[PDB]
C-alpha cells in the first residue's frame, strides 16, 4: 500500500485512462510514480484534469501565466500556490521526457 492517500484500482473511463496506461509503459523501468493527479482530492482523474490545464493554456504557457492556483480551482482543491505548485512540477517532470511522442502527436 505505502498509503499517503486513499486509492488502490482506479479508472471511471477505462479506455480514456488507459492512455494514462499507454504513458506507465515508458514510466515502468524508472520506478517513478505516475497516475497521481488528485493529491489533495483522494481519487485520480489525471485525463480530464489534462483537457482543463489544456483549456487554460496547456501545461507550458499556464506555467508562463502562473494559473496554476485557477486550474485547482476547477476541480474545488483547497487553492494555494502549494497545491498549484505540486500540479505543476507534476506535469513538468512526466510530460518533458515524454514529449519525444506529444512532439510529432499533438492529442
Amino acid at each position: 500500500p505505502r498509503v499517503q492517500r486513499l486509492n488502490e484500482l482506479e479508472a471511471k473511463t477505462r479506455v480514456k485512462l488507459n492512455f494514462l496506461d499507454q504513458i506507465a509503459k515508458f514510466w515502468e523501468l524508472q520506478g517513478s510514480s505516475l497516475k497521481i493527479p488528485m493529491v489533495e482530492r483522494k481519487a485520480l482523474d489525471l485525463y480530464t484534469l489534462h483537457r482543463i490545464v489544456q483549456e487554460e493554456g496547456g501545461m507550458e504557457q499556464t506555467t508562463k501565466d502562473r494559473k496554476w492556483a485557477k486550474v485547482a480551482n476547477r476541480m474545488q482543491y483547497p487553492s494555494s500556490k502549494s497545491v498549484g505548485a505540486t500540479l505543476k512540477a507534476h506535469y513538468e517532470r512526466i510530460l518533458h521526457p515524454f514529449e519525444v511522442y506529444t512532439s510529432g502527436k499533438v492529442l
